[PDB]
């Protein structure tokens, strides 16, 4: 380490604790922009070259990340959590966490290794006919194809090509990940991973939740395999067992919004989606973010800076370069660039993926001027909910046609319950992925599930939480959780849980701020001052004051709560509810061991 980056001399009180904090943060910004910049290179242009740029850039954040986390353990690590500023017990109580700094220089060095080879391997990841990648090319065919081999070659294609060879490499960085964290005191990786929400009662506040939001689930599902069972037949689909995952609109059937044509209640009314007159239109990425951007500035709160139109990435590049297309929002800790780098498509699902990011995006915008410790969301759950919020307004059939993308207009009972089934593919369909997801990587890291039990565990919790089955047999040389992005890049995902409950406690609440007193589902926040000054007083505080608190605040209450969630969809709820018992539907999945035959001479074909 530079020694220009190195820690001097401060004294073990609360006066040397505030010195200590502001000399961190003159030398954390510059440390932190280096590290960054060279993510961005590597994730917009793959090469072994930006690769070991980016790895040299990430052992000097290490090296710097030791050097003051020693000196503020042995300074303060008995007496932080008494002082009297409650920012600067969480600058310290930040900087004592070492993380990847404990390890000694080979194992970070092999840490780091990990990190990037794992990242290639998903992203540059194909799959070659008897070649296409991931997005936009498989990405639109299970959006798409109604061909049941055609999605089953995609499908396992995919699978195959990013989960194999992840295995060896996902279980040495568990082992260094878990020996890191045990040096600041947790018992595994999840442990530190899940005191980011600072309660005591995290894991079964979840679990109460998830209990009341899954009828609403089991509903859907049966209503939805009864449609599928018109279009592929009894050979495919059994109605008393799980779907086939292949069949939901989605690689990983996360959520089923590109089936809303085969499933849509009423086909005789508007088509609420609105991709094919987008279009029609002629619209590209650049107006989808114009048109993000100016809901932004309806609320007065900031518009996107020169700095992130100019160096942004919002299309893939056409000179064949690699990138990572998965979409991200990017802080670089110095208060002046801010960037989203995306694989933009122009259809009505990524116009709202580019809200989620841009709500994002006016986080650090507005919590810039922090200390760069608290530059973070009042917890990560607060963070995924901004963007989606906005995109709740932005949806609605009203204000799809203040800004020209729904001619027709009407206000009856068959177009609210089509609207409602259509976001309860997007909004409800996820729940039970949202919430698995990390039940599946906290069992890896405190060790019930080791490598042996990898796929055996994932696909006991798919088919328990979400009703489905692979489409083709897998073993344990299958790694299938790591085909999915968060996996091998290391992004913890209960935070979308949280988010999709919160939203809709966010949303009542700017609704009732707004003045608006229609139904909840059909509130639109446009162009309401109102409310953006209240959403901006919880973007600005970062994470300088406890969530419950800031939660409190904003709606009224001190908890995650799933009523706002289901006075939003009451009436589709009812609605399903009724359809299923008039067809006889059997509820959930009771022939667990089933699975669908192989198509006739499979592959060839
Ligand atoms: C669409 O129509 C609804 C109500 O009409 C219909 O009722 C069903 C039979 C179906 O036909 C549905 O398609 C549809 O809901 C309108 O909702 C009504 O809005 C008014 C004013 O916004 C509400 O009045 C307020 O109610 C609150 C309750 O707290 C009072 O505090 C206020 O003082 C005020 O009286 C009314 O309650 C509400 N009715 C229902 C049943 O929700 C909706 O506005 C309309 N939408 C559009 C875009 O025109
Ligand atoms: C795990 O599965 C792979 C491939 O999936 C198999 O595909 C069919 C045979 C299906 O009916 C299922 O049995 C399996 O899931 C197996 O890889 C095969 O291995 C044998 C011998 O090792 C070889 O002859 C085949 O060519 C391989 N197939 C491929 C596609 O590579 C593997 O054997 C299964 N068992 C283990 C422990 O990995
Ligand atoms: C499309 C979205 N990409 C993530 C996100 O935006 O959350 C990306 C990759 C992981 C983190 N990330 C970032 O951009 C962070 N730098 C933001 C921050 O933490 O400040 C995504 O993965 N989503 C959207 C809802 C469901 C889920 C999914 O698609 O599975
Ligand atoms: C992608 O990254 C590579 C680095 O791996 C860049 O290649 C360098 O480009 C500069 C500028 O022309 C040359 O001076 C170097 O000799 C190149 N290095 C290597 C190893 O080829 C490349 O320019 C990047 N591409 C884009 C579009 O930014
Ligand atoms: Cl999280
Ligand atoms: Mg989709
Ligand atoms: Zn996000």
């Amino acid at each position: 380490l530079d020694p220009g980056l190195q820690p001097g001399q401060f004294s073990a009180d609360e006066a040397g604790a505030q010195l200590f904090a502001q000399s961190y943060q003159s030398s954390a910004e510059q440390v932190l922009f280096q590290s960054v910049a060279a993510s961005w290179a590597h994730d917009t242009n793959i090469t072994a070259e930006n690769a070991r740029r980016q790895e040299e850039a990430a052992l000097l954040s290490q090296e710097f990340a030791e050097a003051w986390g020693q000196k503020a353990k042995e300074l303060y690590e008995p007496i932080w959590q008494q002082f009297t500023d409650p920012q600067l017990r969480r600058i310290i109580g930040a900087v004592r966490t070492l993380g990847s700094a404990n390890l000694p220089l080979a194992k970070r060095q092999q840490y780091n290794a990990l990190l990037s080879q794992m990242s290639r391997i998903y992203s540059t990841a194909k799959v070659c006919l008897p070649c296409w990648s991931l997005d936009p090319d498989l990405t639109n065919i299970l959006a798409s194809s109604r061909s049941y081999a055609m999605l089953l070659f995609a499908w396992e294609g995919w699978h195959n090509a990013a989960g194999i060879p992840l295995k060896p490499l996902y279980e040495d960085f568990t082992a260094l990940s878990n020996e890191a964290y045990k040096q600041d005191g947790f018992t595994d990786t999840g442990a530190y991973w899940r005191s980011w929400y600072n309660s005591p009662t995290f894991e079964d506040d979840l679990e109460h939740l998830y209990q009341q939001l899954e009828p609403l689930y089991l509903n859907l599902h049966a209503f939805v395999r009864r449609a599928l069972h018109r279009r592929y037949g009894d050979r495919y689909i059994n109605l008393r067992g799980p779907i086939p995952a292949h069949l939901l609109g989605d690689m990983w059937a996360q959520s089923w919004e590109n089936i809303y044509d085969m499933v849509v209640p009423f086909p005789d009314k508007p088509n609420l989606d609105v991709t094919s007159t987008m279009l029609q239109q002629g619209w590209q990425a650049t107006h989808m973010f114009r048109v993000a951007e100016e809901f932004f500035t309806s609320l007065e709160l900031s518009p996107m800076p020169p700095e992130f139109w100019e160096g942004s990435m919002l299309e893939k590049p056409a000179d064949g370069r690699e990138v990572v297309c998965h979409a991200s929002a990017w802080d670089f800790y110095n208060r002046k660039d801010f960037r989203i780098k995306q694989c933009t498509r122009v259809t009505m699902d990524q116009l709202s993926t580019v809200h989620h990011e841009m709500g994002h995006i006016q986080y650090y915008l507005q919590y810039k001027d922090l200390p760069v410790s608290l530059r973070r969301g009042a917890n990560p759950g607060f963070h995924e909910a901004i963007g989606d919020v906005l995109a709740l307004s932005v949806s609605t059939p009203e204000h799809l046609h203040k800004i020209g993308l729904l001619d027709r207009v009407t206000n009856d009972t068959e177009s609210d319950i089509n609207y409602l089934l259509k976001m309860a593919l997007e909004k409800i369909a996820f729940l039970p992925f949202g919430y698995l997801v990390d039940q599946w990587r906290w069992g890896v890291f405190s060790g019930r599930t080791p490598p042996s039990r990898y796929n055996f565990d994932w696909w006991y919790l798919r088919t328990k939480y979400q009703g489905i089955c692979p489409p083709v047999t897998r073993n344990e040389t299958h790694f299938d959780a790591g085909a999915k992005f968060h996996v091998p890049n290391v992004t913890p995902y209960i935070r979308y849980f949280v988010s999709f409950v919160l939203q809709f406690q966010f949303h009542e609440a700017l609704c009732k701020e707004a003045g608006y007193e229609g139904p909840l589902h059909q509130c639109d926040i446009y162009r309401s001052t109102k409310a953006g000054a209240k959403l901006r007083k919880v973007l600005r505080a970062g994470s300088s004051r406890p969530w419950q608190e800031v939660l409190k605040d904003m709606v009224g209450l001190d908890a995650l709560d799933a009523q706002p969630l289901l006075k939003y969809f009451q009436l589709v709820t009812q609605w399903l509810q009724e359809q299923n018992q008039q067809n006889g539907e059997v509820l959930g999945w009771p022939e667990y061991q089933w699975h669908p035959p192989l198509p006739d001479n499979y592959p060839e074909g």
